[PDB]
């Protein structure tokens, strides 16, 4: 094991190994320094997670977290350079330290003080859906895909992660309807929705509440045809969606006018209303608008996660031995 000391920051008292030095405060389910590694001679993030164990609700978040940053090793997704804890023993275990990169901006962080390229929006969107593959590989739906959890570095290289350094604005149609049965695709949703937002620097549907959201997305993709409206099984959605005056499907063309053409297409393939027809990560890949950057033998998937555990209703001190057991067994990257 390593040599550990403590330092008082924010009100909060940090315990560390001493490889992790210089530490600072870059903000606020835990906070999180900046911190010199010098093992690798690399900056990193030191997450401090807050009340790991506070309930059966943290506990479990706890272990979700921990397990799924040890599942993720791609480019493009968030993964895990080191995790630890001060304790010595299950007995004392009571605080867990994440360490990842150093992540230093977020999407919104760049569309904002920009006006991006289409090349860079081509970059910036093949990344996600790289990563995206993997997710979708591994049987995850991230559900929250949106430009506060997409870290961009000064070279426009990207990664998605699980937590940021509004929602609704990105989530699915059928999201918003409770339908429950979510697959993947609603992710396709959100990035159809960043994409959108790139090219314009505008948010695609700057929705004020949930209904009001679903209003501005019918005028753009239209009222659903006959095929969609006879699978809502919710008759207050049905009188809500037929109520808004026959809205004519948009020509993407003229809500994207000027963008580059194949750009246009692929959105019109990302935001459709029926799930089971919008493009998966895979196909958008494949679209000749990522031409330049795409190659089926550099877009590898996951091995399949098992997240079995997210069907179990345990004590605390259950989830707590198992996120125990997880800390002991991490193997570091190479
Ligand atoms: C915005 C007004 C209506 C939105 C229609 C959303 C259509 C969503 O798509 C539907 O989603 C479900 C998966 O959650 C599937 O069970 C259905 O097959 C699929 O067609």
């Amino acid at each position: 094991r390593p040599t550990f000391y403590r330092q008082e920051l924010n009100k909060t008292i940090w315990e560390v190994p001493e490889r992790y030095q210089n530490l600072s405060p870059v903000g606020s389910y835990g906070s999180v320094c900046a911190a010199f590694d010098t093992k690798t001679g690399l900056r990193v993030a030191v997450k401090k997670l807050s009340r790991p164990f506070q309930s059966i609700i943290h506990a479990k978040r706890t272990y979700r977290e921990l397990r799924l940053l040890k599942h993720m090793k791609h480019e493009n997704v968030i993964g895990l350079l080191d995790v630890f804890t001060p304790a010595r023993s299950l007995e004392e275990f009571n605080d867990v330290y994440l360490v990842t990169h150093l992540m230093g901006a977020d999407l919104n962080n760049i569309v904002k003080c920009q006006k991006l390229t289409d090349d860079h929006v081509q970059f910036l969107i093949y990344q996600i859906l790289r990563g995206l593959k993997y997710i979708h590989s591994a049987d995850i739906i991230h559900r929250d895909l949106k430009p506060s959890n997409l870290a961009v570095n000064e070279d426009c290289e990207l990664k998605i992660l699980d937590r940021g350094l509004a929602t609704r604005w990105y989530r699915a149609p059928e999201i918003m309807l409770n339908w429950m049965h979510y697959n993947q695709t609603v992710d396709i949703w959100s990035v159809g929705c960043i994409m959108a937002e790139l090219l314009t620097g505008r948010t695609l549907f700057p929705g004020t509440d949930h209904i009001d959201q679903l209003k501005l997305i019918l005028r753009l993709v239209g009222t659903p045809g006959a095929e969609l409206l006879k699978k809502i099984s919710s008759e207050s959605a049905r009188n809500y969606i037929q109520s808004l005056t026959q809205m004519p499907k948009m020509n993407f063309a003229n809500v994207f006018i000027g963008a580059n053409p194949l750009a246009v297409d692929l959105l019109e393939k990302m935001l459709v209303l029926d799930s089971d027809k919008r493009i998966t990560a895979a196909q958008a890949l494949a679209h000749a608008y990522f031409a330049q950057y795409h190659d089926p033998d550099d877009e590898p998937v996951a091995d399949p996660y098992d997240q079995s555990f997210e069907s179990r209703d345990l004590l605390i001190d259950e989830w707590k031995s198992l996120t125990y057991d997880e800390v002991i067994s991490f193997v570091p990257p190479p």
